[PDB]
C-alpha cells in the first residue's frame, strides 16, 4: 500500500491547515494514507523531516513552505522518495512545484484597486526575506503602479510577518504618511484582519475609506466585516494536481511540465467599494 | 526515536490545531518525535487511521474527537501502543483523558451572564449527537438557568455544525424569537465569531445589544471587534498533562488517575460587560 507524507509550516495557521486537508480529501479519492509533520518553518526541522518521512517510510512527500533555500533544492535533489513542492516557490526551478503566477496575482489584485481610481496604493506583504515576497508579489505590484502612471513611494511597501497583530501594526504607519494610502494590498487573509481592523479600531471605514485586497481567499476572508476581498488560490486543485503529479513520479514515469502553474482570480466583496 | 502519534478530526478546526500546535511545542522539551494524522472527524476514518498508526510502530496515541462511542472504546480498549484522550470526552471513562468539566464551565460562562441582569440567556451549541454538548456543555446551560430561577426555553436552545455560517443562522433564528435573547451563550468560537457578525449585520450592537460569550480561547477570539469574551482551555497543560500519562503508560507504570481534569477560566473582552 502507498502512504504519502506532507509537511507544513504551522498546523494551525489556516492556509497551510485547509491546503493540508486538501491533500486529506484528495487522498481518499486514490486511497492513499496521509501523514503530516511540521516545521515551525525553521530549516532543521525542515530537512530532518526528509529524513523523519524516509524513517517513517513514506513513499512521496508533499513540502510546503514560504521559503526553500539552496540547501533545500540541494539536501531533497537525493532525497530517497519523489517530492513536489506545493503552493511554494524555488528560484532554481529544479524542484517540481505546483503553484499560481502569484506576480501576475499580485498585479491583477492592484489594476482593479486602479480600476476603481485609486492612485497611491499601499502594499503590506510578509517578511521580505522570503521569494514569494521579494520576487513575485512586490513586483506585480511595481508592475501596476509603474505601468499605470503612478509614482512607486518606497513608504508604501510595509514590512509584515504573518501577524494578525502584525497586520494591525502596518496600518498605523501607513497611515502616518503625509499622503493617506487610500487603497492597501496585503498578500494574506490573516494579516488583512489585521488591516481592516486596524484602520476600523482607529476609526476609518471600509471600504468608503480605505480599500483592502488581501491574498489566499480563506475562510478568514468571509470572517472579516467587511467580508474581505481575497486572490483566490485554487486550493483543492494546487492539493490536486500536486498529487497525481507526484502518482506520476512514484510510478516512476515521465514529467513533462514538472513545474505547473494554476489559474488563480479575485473574488470581490464587501471590502471594497 | 520515540514518535507520539496524534489523531485529529478536522486539521483546519482552528481549536485542535491551535492545541496539536502546542502538543509539539511539549514534544520538543519530551525529545519526541510527532507524526499527524486526521479522521475528517467522522468514525469510519477513525477505527482506520488507529490501524495506519499502529503499522508505524509509534511509541503511543493522543486522540481527539466529537464523539466517542462504543464502537470507538471497543478497539481502542484492545490497542497496540497506549492512547490518551485530549479535549474529549468518552462516556463509559474506559479509555484515559485530560480534560476541562466542560458542563461546569458552561454553566460558569451564562451564570455570568446571569450576575449582569440578562434573564433571557440563548445558547448555541454544536452538532447535539456529540455527548460533550448534550451531555455536559447544554446539562450545563440549562442547571445555571433553573437554578437561578430562571425558565429553560425550549426555542433559546440552536444547533449549528460548527461553522461560521451555522452561527450567523443560530444568531438570525434567534433574533426572531418573539422575546429577544440579550445574551447568548456560543459553544465555540468559530460560531460565536459567526453569531456577533449576524447580530452585526442586522443592526444590533455588541455587547450594549446583545451580550455573547464563546468557548475556547483559539486565536479568532482576537480577530473580532468586539474581542471575543469566551472560555479559556488550558491549551498547554491540557497537552502537557497529557503527554505526562502517555509517557508513564509507554513506560508502563502505575498511574495514580486515568481521568483528569484541568481547570477552566473566562477570558471577559470587549463583547459583554
Amino acid at each position: 500500500t502507498t502512504t504519502v507524507g506532507v509537511i507544513i509550516p504551522d498546523i494551525s495557521n489556516i492556509f497551510y491547515a485547509e491546503l493540508a486537508r486538501g491533500i486529506e480529501d484528495i487522498a481518499t479519492m486514490y486511497k492513499y494514507n496521509i501523514i503530516l509533520s511540521n516545521s515551525d518553518q525553521n530549516q532543521d526541522k525542515e530537512l530532518h523531516l526528509l529524513n523523519n518521512m524516509l524513517g517513517k517510510q513514506v513513499d512521496g512527500i508533499i513540502f510546503m513552505s514560504g521559503n526553500v533555500t539552496e540547501e533545500h533544492v540541494e539536501e531533497l535533489k537525493k532525497s530517497p522518495v519523489p517530492v513536489v513542492l506545493a503552493a511554494s516557490i524555488e528560484s532554481t526551478n529544479q524542484i517540481p512545484s505546483v503553484t499560481i503566477d502569484y506576480e501576475q496575482a499580485a498585479f491583477d489584485a492592484v489594476q482593479s484597486l486602479i480600476d476603481s481610481g485609486h492612485k497611491n496604493i499601499a502594499f503590506v506583504s510578509g517578511t521580505l526575506e522570503e521569494p514569494i515576497n521579494h520576487a513575485k508579489k512586490v513586483k506585480g505590484y511595481k508592475r501596476a503602479l509603474t505601468e499605470s502612471g503612478l509614482p512607486v513611494r518606497d513608504s508604501y511597501i510595509v514590512e509584515g510577518d504573518y501577524t494578525y497583530d502584525s497586520g494591525i501594526e502596518a496600518v498605523e504607519k501607513l497611515l502616518e504618511e503625509d499622503e493617506k494610502p487610500t487603497a492597501i494590498f496585503v498578500g494574506t487573509d490573516e494579516m488583512a484582519l489585521g488591516v481592516i481592523h486596524g484602520a476600523q479600531d482607529r476609526g476609518l471605514n471600509v471600504p468608503n475609506d480605505l480599500e483592502i485586497i488581501g491574498f489566499d481567499n480563506t475562510r478568514l476572508s468571509t470572517m472579516v466585516r467587511p467580508q474581505l476581498t481575497s486572490v483566490v488560490q485554487p486550493m483543492y486543485d494546487i492539493g490536486a494536481v500536486a498529487m497525481r503529479l507526484l502518482t506520476k513520479y512514484m510510478n516512476k514515469e515521465t514529467v513533462d511540465s514538472s513545474i505547473v502553474q494554476l489559474p488563480h482570480r479575485i473574488e470581490f466583496r464587501q471590502s471594497t467599494k
